[PDB]
């Protein structure tokens, strides 16, 4: 349960088994089960994303519905129609429950404040290339639950992890 006076911070991402989450301004796969899972977890809460993740969303779909959208940027002239742009995590983490939805830079930025991670891992062989966005690495203060491999309608294995710390 989340007390309304708290500030719970979770990270949610999908990665290949290599840890790649992003390449060329996009996610280098599509997985409907992951899209459904992402929506189930985040709906009704504030979502925080880096400016490059906002850019990766088609204009027609953003801001993502049913959630307060907040975008992190250091550029004083970057604007996100329908959403709030702020310059720091201190400004972005004011709701009782916030999901940080990417990308690589913002996961690393938010990790010190996070107590939950929800991961989808896709069994697609995409080794790391220069310039890729990568999942954050989780140290021994975290404890994880790893689901068994499941099989998507699109013919990829995937599995879910849930990590927590105090
Ligand atoms: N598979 C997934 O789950 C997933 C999820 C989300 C995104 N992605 C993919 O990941 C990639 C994007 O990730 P990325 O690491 O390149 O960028 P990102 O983390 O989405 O955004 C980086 C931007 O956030 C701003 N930023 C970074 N640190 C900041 C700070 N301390 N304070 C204020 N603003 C800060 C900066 O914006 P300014 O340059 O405007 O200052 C920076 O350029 C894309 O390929 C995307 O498709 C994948
Ligand atoms: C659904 C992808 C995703 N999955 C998990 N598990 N965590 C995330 N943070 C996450 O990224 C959400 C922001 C980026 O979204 C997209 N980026 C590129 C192409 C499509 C989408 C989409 C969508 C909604 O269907
Ligand atoms: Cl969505």
């Amino acid at each position: 349960l989340v007390p309304r006076g708290s500030h719970m911070v979770g990270l949610i991402w999908a990665q290949a088994t290599s840890g790649v989450i992003g390449r060329g301004g996009d996610i280098p796969w599509r997985l409907p089960e992951d899209q459904a899972h992402f929506r189930e977890i985040t709906m009704g809460h504030t979502i925080v994303m880096g400016r490059r993740t906002w850019d990766s969303l088609p204009a027609k779909v953003r801001p993502l519905p049913g959630r307060r959208n907040v975008v992190l940027s250091r550029q004083a002239d970057f604007m996100a129609s329908g959403a709030e742009v702020v310059g720091s995590l201190e400004e972005a983490l004011t709701s009782p429950e916030t999901w940080v939805i990417g990308g690589g830079q913002v996961y690393a930025l938010a990790l010190p404040y996070a107590t939950r991670c929800e991961v989808t891992e896709v069994d697609i062989g995409l080794p790391r290339e220069a310039g890729d966005a990568l999942a954050p690495v989780l140290d021994e203060t975290w404890r994880g639950e790893t689901g068994e491999w499941r099989f998507s309608r699109s013919g990829l294995r995937y599995r879910l992890y849930s990590y927590h710390r105090s």
